[PDB]
């Protein structure tokens, strides 16, 4: 019968059990929840604060990373990303009336505009990252957006405060003077301090006829006011680890209101806070809020008792689908293991090749930002390919240089993009080629399928071409790929801004 | 009986005499072109090359500070301001053949025209200009690349020929991004003029009509510093169908070229190049040249710009002053380095030129107090040394003119130290000097955004087509009184004003924003 190396180990109570010929398998809880997302609205967002006292109360507030808010819910979002507690989120939470709030220019600017801005941002040679950079630069920075903007300063100092490196002491100047917090500052602050969160807000309008999603976050919206962000995030609905691995998983809670693993991962990782039991006074907000946090942390209870297996090959391959904190969690046990150890060894002589070469890296760098193969480089890419036992190492090391905010990995694949041989870089070039298509099908989905799909009175066959068209872009690893899809909008979409875009997405080749 | 103190000295010929009264005159002649400004055409571009001979062949090109190009013009704008000589650049005018190149940026520029009117003029918060919007709407084409080609190769030259020695880490970066394959923004080439002489700021210009009114496209470095200036370039050519501001001396020098109180300043600082002579008429330039006729008209060029550059020489201008001392406090530095030993053999002269020793030390020890705080902090406060400066510089003044004209020294316009000085002093606990440079920076600021909000706002009214005369005269007079605003309340009164007389007609088939003139007016008061 199988044998137990390890059993419930940390917070995702980790097991493995071995079996005769070798397999083995895994067996683990959901993470606790990295990402909050909040699908708000002005009147029921009063009971939010319950469910924020629900995540502190179980110190599970900590470990959120990431808060997103979608539409109304962007205020909230942001409030919670600065770093705001339960008892200061209740208080002010209840002192708000936003609904009365939320009625000024920059609102009333976005109805006239929408059909103007449609028109345009659909019309381009070339696409744009998301309508959000238009309104970015159309609306540069009342009493909405000071409020967010000055509680989020006063969590952020105070945070600040009770910790520097130059970067977070530069934010923390620019926003004494008065300067308010923008999502780039999140990002690098949350990198030091835990309270405060990336941030995204979200939301979806109508412009021309055709529905268009607005994100704003660090990545498209860097340098902006996240008040700002937050407000133009409400006026939009009035206008109607390792990614190979299984045991590398996120989990979410996301807030509601009373392949496709992923959806339904998505409707277990939801929980729909209550509004009818057995305009509003403290008593009923504190029974809103206490209905919501109990109904969330019955939600955290009951995803703590979920259990999940994952069988591999061997206790090798097992060990390389573990992250390195995973891997941390249950090495004394496997070290107890010959097999365990000689897994744990393998990793071990892995991260000093990899460090090895990042090391290279930095050197080359203090002598030219332009990278090329100095002899110590060469070095540390033969020595990464002698560390192979097998192709699958090679394949494996080739998404470790991948790893998303390794600069210096970024480097090298680039210098990688143009050749003549290290293994392992070859990997690693095909492995980013392969993320890159991924990260623009996923754009063209958003951006250009979406709207025409969702289109009001769009005919079937469109629908089903769209449809069809969401799928291979699903399947896509190369431009030629890409390409092949977008040929067959330009060629069957029966109309011609839908035609445009496809034409002006292809990938030049 | 007026006596000579100085006698055509240096290159601005400068000269002064004392009366019997004491009454002082200074005469002198223009300085060399700083600023070049290409009013530009394609096929009459072709003559731009006679006029880059004349300025080389001069000595003058190397002064030239900053390259303006309007409309087709840009290309060749950004050319020059790469740092290409006379003989490349003809070259490469020759071999052109621009009918052909001067593609779908262009034509998203006439289909989205009238949009982008719309949205610019009625913002709620007004931006920059519509460079802003182009900019974030179409970043990165013959035109385009030949140009970004030739601009990189001529930059990266021209940074070779540096000294091995130092070189900034901020140029060897550019280097390194143009190496690759980057093209040269605005903001490289300001960042690159300061060590290069041969390199120059650029700003490209253009005029463009958008939903009925013409807009003034504007890029350069403070409005579209990461833009590339080849697309800059591009977007241009296709629209839609160190001295003393104060002082009469401190005068800058333009060469603005042509085809055949400022205002008159502007028409001296004109050359015509012609376009029609016994080798023939190319008026129409405005068919196949022979490269025979395009030597011709490129030589006609070179001679009308020598001549022109020569007459400049020529010209004198006199400006009185109650006093030497006064006249000295109208030089700046470099002109009075030119004749201090000549004054210094003068009693009055020499109390004048002792006070500017004097300033010039107390104004440097107020940079190094400032320099000493931000080693310790980058916000700044008022640390002893600091205070001690400023109580110094206070004590320098002889009358009240030297603390306004101190004043105005510290808002010197690339002085970092000071400006973060003028911020803190913004908040307020007296120093006189700092006090009125800081009534003179808020002075400065009003100035800037009266020319802003003309550009932006009233040009495009008043130059609409069909705009009835009253409201033409009514803008007209907001120009003026703008020009002559010193405060926030100055520059609301004139806004005022428009929103109470401004008349739009009523057309409700123009979609949203018709009238954005009175709205415009509105969102652009200062809060006080």
């Amino acid at each position: 019968a199988k044998v137990p190396l390890v059993k419930g180990v940390g917070e995702r109570n980790l097991s493995i059990y071995r079996h005769s010929d070798g397999r083995v398998e895994v067996v683990v809880s959901p993470p606790p929840p990295a990402h909050l997302v909040l699908s708000g609205g002005g009147a029921k967002g009063i009971a939010f604060p319950g469910m924020v006292q629900a995540l502190e109360e179980a110190d599970k507030l900590k470990g959120v990373k990431v808060v997103s808010g979608s539409s109304a819910g962007a205020i909230c979002a942001a409030l919670l990303a600065s770093g705001m507690d339960a008892k200061a989120f209740t208080q002010l939470s209840n002192n708000l009336d936003l609904p009365r709030l939320l009625n000024d220019p920059v609102t009333a600017w976005l109805q006239e505009a929408s059909s103007e801005l449609g028109k345009l941002v659909r019309s381009l040679p070339g696409p744009v990252g998301n309508i959000s950079q238009l309104l970015l630069t159309l609306l540069p920075r009342q009493p909405l957006e000071d409020l967010i903007r000055n509680e989020s300063r006063q969590s952020i100092l105070a945070h600040i405060a009770g910790m520097r490196p130059p970067e977070v002491t530069a934010i923390a100047e620019r926003l004494s003077a008065g300067g308010g917090a923008t999502f780039r500052d999140l990002e690098v602050l949350s990198r030091h301090i835990p309270a405060i969160k990336q941030l995204n807000i979200t939301g979806t309008g109508m412009f021309d006829g055709r529905p268009q999603l607005v994100v704003f976050n660090a990545n498209l919206t860097p340098d902006m006011d996240i008040g700002r962000a937050a407000l133009i995030s409400g006026a939009l609905p009035g206008l109607f680890s390792f990614p190979e691995s299984p045991l590398g998983k996120d989990e979410a809670l996301i807030v509601k209101f009373e392949q496709n693993d992923r959806l339904q991962a998505f409707s277990e990782q939801t929980v729909t806070l209550p509004l009818n039991s057995d305009t509003m006074t403290p008593e009923q907000k504190q029974h809103l809020q206490a209905q919501a946090r109990q109904t969330v942390s019955g939600h955290l209870q009951q995803r703590e008792l979920e259990r999940e297996r994952h069988e591999f090959p061997s206790l090798n391959d097992a060990v390389m689908a573990m992250d390195d904190q995973m891997l941390a969690s249950v090495q004394v046990d496997l070290q107890n293991d010959a097999a365990g150890a000689e897994a744990l060894r393998f990793r071990k002589d892995a991260q000093q090749a990899l460090q090895a070469l990042d090391t290279a890296i930095a050197e080359a760098n203090q002598t030219s930002t332009s990278l090329v193969i100095t002899p110590k480089l060469a070095s540390a890419l033969r020595n990464l390919d002698a560390l192979a036992r097998r192709p699958e190492d090679i394949e494996w090391l080739g998404k470790r240089l991948n790893a998303p905010g390794q600069r210096n990995f970024q480097q090298l694949l680039q210098v990688g993009t143009k050749q003549g041989l290290s293994k392992v870089l070859t990997s690693a070039v095909a492995e980013m080629q392969k993320r890159d298509i991924g990260v623009k099908a996923e754009n063209f989905i958003r951006e250009v399928i979406y709207p025409s799909l969702y289109r009001p009175g769009q005919p079937a066959a469109n629908v089903e071409l769209l449809q069809r068209a969401v799928r291979d872009l699903g399947e896509a690893t190369t431009p030629a790929e890409f390409n092949r899809v977008l040929d067959g909008i330009v060629k069957h979409y029966r109309a011609s801004t839908t035609v445009e875009q496809a034409k002006a997405w292809r990938i030049p080749v």
